[PDB]
């Protein structure tokens, strides 16, 4: 395997070593991190054409240069913030993107991709603007992130109904309900754009679709 | 005097030091570079409320932090890049900004700071969005950067009548023309957001509104 | 259609009647005169909130209604000052802002609303204090009117430029360059915001910014 | 192709849209209703060039052409100090002008609209002559006739305010309106038109009062 | 009674000019001794034109000076008939006023020996347009534009500018140019447009606004 | 097709109309001619920006207006000037610049456009200033003309070896060495400024690149 | 050899030069290239001084300076007995070295071309003294010292000039001037002993010390 | 100095000392024979790496030594064949080479450099294959030697322009326009490679370049 063709079981691979560095005892959901963290692979076979990682997409390249760079900021955090790193940022990321893919499963059943499908977000980790009714762009959108999150249009109900480990729902709160024409529209938009990793764009995907209709 | 009721002169100083570096006998334009970037500040007196420093605009304040800092990280750079931070950042910004404001000067006149006003942004480094035909916000706009530079409606001779330093141009070139709508916006937007500083953002807002077009 | 959400077309209606009993041959500019009346609606659509007319502001509501009683005194006048009212008087204000915005639109492209913000005056009937270059007011300022008419640093070249009806002239031609410390401004400030309407505001205002500068 | 002589509509619609692009490449060029106007003449007049032989060209056809050239050349050169005034008050207004007054004359004449310009006096689109009594003769009553039938003595305050023209021609021609040619200034008026207007200018004027008499 | 323009330039020019001043507004008081005095400026400094006294070996440059002044009052004349307004009130009393106080300034302030402040600078024409020099006498990249007997636009500051008291057409002609360097991109246009712009009388308007305010 | 995508090839198509009038057995060379006055456009794409021309750039647009209009002189002056037109003007140019071009493709090969790139002229007809032998811009300099015709360099050598057409060897002859600070310096400039057109700036450009040496 | 001082002043300059060097320390290593180069450097600058190739037509003023030259060689050969160590170690030594860097600062600088910023001012001769300029080509009472091949000392600065590379008497004759105005009242005392104090190779070991500094 | 960090300066050195001793008043055109003799080291850099001479290029410091070598030869030959040493083989070398630099600096300007540049050719003795119009290698190529010297279309036009030291003219003269899949390309390519040393393939470089065009 590899991290082009392979996203999903790398990266899940890693995260099973800082998993165990956490606690031994802690049971890594394999299954599930594996199939969360190949979603974007899914949606978009040709990131890799005809299968030849040699014409890998260039900005799907970059991303997974990110993970590894995390990966590798990770391991040297992990020496003095080993209790927050643990219990705040890895292991509630895990638990809650297998709950919520698990939940997803239940609500939407084996063609639950299609509920990601179709949005102009190419990428997981993009960042643009809602949409009016007519597909067009108003001072009344928001934001709009990887494959359907609307910020803009997150209801309430919604966001009570999110499991999100407490980083990624810092990032992207601040952003709920808010319209381009805001004051602070502009720092949120370039915060959250520049906050998110693939890894945590998928579990934020994974924690919006779980809710939504709540 | 402070950086705080004193952008332009305190900038200007620590600017003044830079140029006497590279060139000695480059002659500093000491009132332009003052009058340039004291702009926010006139636009803005609420930054600094009731004259007390201790109460001034945060946003506003780390602004000018980072313009300090920035010149710590210049004059350490002069060791190794000298050719580049004399030539390419540091003389060519002080001459256009120079140059610009005179010209600004001479075709609007005395009054010159209303064209600043309007605007959707409060801080001269603000990245927003313009307004279109119809004086919304829509697929149809793009970006709007400081005191009113628009890069939407940013035309191919006006480009090409912009006094304005290589690394300006290479930040916020992309943006010209550029829709919302556009694949590559959100890129485009993060990174001329992100790479703008209170000076630089103003040496823009002066190169635009000497060569509009 | 109503004159609160739709004052250019409302009062375009009115204005064509009054040009058909003027001069039947009299071509009516109705897409310029429509779209020089929704200006001050353009530059401002906070004046109807939600789009709820109930919610109107009052005082945008209240220089509406005075053109429709100034409507009414013209149909009056129309017995007895036939000339005066249609060569004077209104045709010459159709054809020179139907030019003028024209003339607009050909110099500052289709974002053209930008160069009448930033003024002090909310209102197109609004008269103001010109800035100096410290960007404060003073004894050296002068007459602002209506969004962003510089009276106090209006040329004699740009006068003589600028299209405008006989009646508005010599309405405002007394502030051209007046200061405020002027014996006489008090008077003048008096008689143009005293006769100053909705319509002959934006008259005035195309009109200058057809012949300015830049 | 073409040539100026065989194909004056092109060959001069050619220049403007030229002017006109440089001015404002927003500008919607009227091509087709340019070409039809400066054709005018020819069409009335094929005789200009005899049996298609240019070198037999007639003489007071040729000159009109080389002033237009000529004419051309002095535009050229006031674009580069006079270009917002040339393209705003000068070139594009003629161009709107002109296109919508022979659309107004095909709408309300069909093809046969040429015969409205038929069994004039004037050979030439800027002849200025005499008006003419109900039996062909001059009088003192006689006044100005211009081109192909624009009669100015005859011509109401009505129907002339009822004419849609450029700034530049409504000054030179206005004074001549109604003239008598007993009038203390008749012969300065008659001085300022015959040396004021040019081919292209006189088709303007022409179209101008066949799309406004009655 | 027997002067003539190559020895007596002012005077000659100023007889036009008065009867110009009484065509604009007979209660105009026209400062004769000033115009004749400004305009005399060339000759004084350049006695050379006329050498030994004869007029048919005077300069060529020089003769083609007062040809082009000779050629700028025929066309004054000819828009006195349609442009009288502006003429009078933009181009002509304004320049005659200025031009008057403007030299009384200079008197006041140096006395009856106030050439020899137009000395110095390489031009021998009062409508010359060349470069500003460094501190060494030679051209550089800093350099600019240098005009008449020693106007130094490179180095005149915007507010000297703005306190001088000039005719708008000068103005406009030749406020492009203040502060600019002789590699700013419009430079060539700029320089090349106050060349062609500049006229015997108006750049002697010029050069007495200049001195009067520096 | 139309000029301001295809000015080549508009304007080849006009000159072939002029040619076949002079002479309907000269050989038009119609590859090399739209390729010359394809040259501007194809060292400024930004000319004509994301392929929309009415967002051309209006300098561009302003030279191809004038060769259109001088298009039309040139046929009302065919009637009683065919001889001057044709054997002064038009063919000896379409000769000349067609030799030229063939030239400078053998001696620069496939890239020749890179020897016309990094002039401060933008427009074919532009006209500035030359760099000294030290590399600024000084009283040693003269004109620089089109994307890098040095006037003021230009050796006797050059100038006898150019294969240039009359009317333009006597605009731009008194250029020739023709220093920033000579007297007549100015009138000169403003005289071959006001004289250059867009397809004979881009003949004088390929004549000096294929006779320099 | 087959060399004068009219056509080759560099050379035969060198040549004399060498021979002071080799006195003060045989160890030396004499700059040959740059000195020659700097020293033909007036000449490079005006060919007219020697029209077509005729020495016996050469420029009065230009030959004026070269005898000065030849009668200072002549006067530092007796000195040379009596004061070798202020000769060698303060005049001659640091001069050749001097020249020698600030020479290769240009050329590094402005490449082979480099001549022509010594272009442009109104002074013909190496050892011209005259007036600086406003930005109109005139005087006024602003204008100070113009000396050599655009020396301005009126506008040099006291930090740039601290920078230059330049023996001490060079220094100590010129130093005076730096950003002097006319209305001084030392300006004609020294205007003429830098006038007066100047010589065709000292005039030129200054110009090549402020275009090497000045930028 | 040494040959390896100087290979101009130590190359001319010797051949000032050869030309010296053809004839002593032929001007030894210094400054071109060592900046043609650098142009390998000035677009290889590398050659030497970090200024280490001990770990200087094996080939290139070969190429040098094989020039020493000729060196020697060159002192035994000049006994008993000076006429030929001198007059067909040396001072033809160092007169061309100085002549087509100057050309060539005339013709590509300072970064004549460029020029060299892009070639598959490492080293100036290096022979390749050309790259035909299609834009890859055919049997329709031929000889690319050195630093862009294309044997297969070099022209009968630039063959007459080209002055060149008879010796190479017969060394490469059966390779222009030879193609690949002649029946004596193997022969005269063998022959060409063998032939070359690193004076003369500059030699050849700068005719070429010097004479391309005709």
């Amino acid at each position: 395997i590899n991290i082009y063709q392979n996203p999903g079981q790398s990266l899940a691979n890693i995260y099973k070593g800082f998993a165990r560095q956490c606690n031994p005892g802690f049971v890594f959901p394999e299954a599930q991190t594996i199939e969360a963290w190949d979603i974007p692979l899914r949606l978009h076979p040709e990131f890799i054409p005809g299968g030849d990682i040699s014409k890998a997409d260039q900005q799907y390249s970059t991303l997974l240069a990110q993970e590894i760079a995390n990966g590798v900021t990770i391991g040297f955090r992990m020496v003095n913030e080993k209790e927050r790193v643990c219990n705040v940022e890895i292991l509630p990321l895990l638990t809650s993107m297998a709950q919520n893919l698990d939940r997803i499963k239940a609500r939407f059943g084996s063609g639950y991709l299609d509920r990601f499908k179709g949005s102009p977000n190419v990428y997981p980790t993009d960042v643009g603007f809602s949409t009016d009714a007519s597909g067009g762009i108003s001072q009344e959108s928001g934001l709009l992130v990887s494959y359907g999150v609307n910020l803009r249009t997150l209801t309430p109900g919604t966001w009570q109904a999110m499991t999100l480990p407490e980083d990624i729902k810092a990032l992207v709160g601040p952003g709920v309900g808010l319209r381009l024409d805001a004051p602070n529209f502009s720092d949120v938009f370039n915060t959250i754009k520049s906050g998110l990793r693939y890894t945590t764009a998928v579990t934020l995907l994974l924690a919006y679709f779980a809710a939504i209709g709540s």
